[PDB]
């Protein structure tokens, strides 16, 4: 369809409200399903399932209720669930459904087999600026989306961004994201990719995504981030400051945006400026970046990952099977009644 950015926004907005007024709640059960394989663990784990009926492949995250009160994590639960529930764009993840038991939350989701981007990174050592534009282009749509929903993502990584059949990002996890109007404060977030603000317990806002974009792009072209210590002190230092050292193979547009994207000073920083997320799309080191051609998933990406079909784990890695348990008496049920 051929519009204007403003109208494309707007009737996104206009669909993300009427989901987010009326949640999906309960669209499965666990016996609908078969186990594969756990993909991750970290209160929850991530399970490669198999549908009993269609046979489709899921990514099922499975949430402990007794873990997450203890870590104080009931809000956040909440957030990932409704968000993930009412949002829609070509390269955020589909939630297919949710549902609790007397245990545990569920949220199961598409299966990307191609892996998570970190693997990708860590095994060629960087990538090549087009390349990583490529990537950073999905970004930087992806956060206009979100931001113009009044949503905070506050978790980009590369271990978040997983690499599709066509080679694509699809952004996975919501654990930290939610609809903010003005400010908000929890510290939450991976230290390595954490604004100033966050650091120094600020009432922040959406321009800690594009630090964050600022870190990943440095990531993705150098190899390392741009911060980095044995300990988060020490990391927490280094950002506080913001002295950032570029590797001489950049380019020069290259170091421009991002000195611009990790300024400290989140009145001055690209995406948070009269111009918005403008800055960073007109930018020099965008000028071969064709927007609607991205969006539409037209450009052939830079490789493609190898796996054997849609049931095929071997992109991600190994850990050790431990039961998924459920009581016999509910647990935590006030506290997720919204789930
Ligand atoms: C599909 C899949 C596998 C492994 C993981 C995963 N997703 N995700 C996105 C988690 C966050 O939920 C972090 C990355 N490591 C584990
Ligand atoms: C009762 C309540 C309201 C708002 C919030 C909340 N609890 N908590 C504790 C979360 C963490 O889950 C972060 C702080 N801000 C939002
Ligand atoms: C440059 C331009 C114009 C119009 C649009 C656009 N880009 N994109 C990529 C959006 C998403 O941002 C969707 C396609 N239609 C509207
Ligand atoms: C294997 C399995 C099944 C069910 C349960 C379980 N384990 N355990 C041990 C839990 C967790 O302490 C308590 C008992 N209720 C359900």
């Amino acid at each position: 369809e051929q519009e204007s950015v403003k109208e494309f926004l707007a009737k996104a907005k206009e669909e993300f409200l009427k989901k987010w007024e009326s949640p999906s709640q309960n669209t499965a059960q666990l016996d609908h399903f078969d186990r594969i394989k756990t993909l991750g663990t970290g209160f929850g784990r991530v399970m490669l399932v198999k549908h009993k009926e269609t046979g489709n492949h899921y990514a099922m995250k499975i949430l402990d209720k007794q873990k997450v009160v203890k870590l104080k994590q009931i809000e956040h639960t909440l957030n990932e669930k409704r968000i993930l529930q009412a949002v829609n764009f070509p390269f955020l993840v589909k939630l297919e459904f949710s549902f609790k038991d007397n245990s545990n939350l569920y949220m199961v989701m598409e299966y990307v087999p191609g892996g998570e981007m970190f693997s990708h990174l860590r095994r060629i050592g960087r990538f090549s600026e087009p390349h990583a534009r490529f990537y950073a282009a999905q970004i930087v749509l992806t956060f206009e989306y979100l931001h113009s929903l009044d949503l905070i993502y506050r978790d980009l990584k590369p271990e978040n961004l997983l690499i599709d059949q066509q080679g694509y990002i699809q952004v996975t996890d919501f654990g930290f994201a939610k609809r903010v109007k003005g400010r908000t404060w929890t510290l939450c977030g991976t230290p390595e990719y954490l604004a100033p603000e966050i650091i120094l317990s600020k009432g922040y806002n959406k321009a800690v995504d594009w630090w964050a974009l600022g870190v990943l792009i440095y990531e993705m072209a150098a190899g390392y981030p741009p911060f980095f210590a044995d300990q988060p002190i020490q990391i927490y230092e280094k950002i506080v400051s913001g002295k950032v050292r570029f590797p001489s193979h950049f380019s020069s547009d290259l170091k421009d945006l991002l000195r611009n994207l990790l300024q400290v000073d989140l009145t001055k920083r690209f995406g948070n400026l009269k111009n918005g997320v403008n800055d960073i799309k007109n930018h020099k080191w965008f000028a071969t970046t064709d927007w609607i051609a991205i969006y539409q998933r037209k450009v052939e990406a830079p490789f493609i990952p190898k796996f054997k079909g849609p049931g095929d784990t071997s992109n991600f890695d190994d850990y050790e099977e431990e039961e998924i348990r459920v009581s016999i008496n509910e647990k935590c049920g006030k506290e997720f009644t919204e789930f």
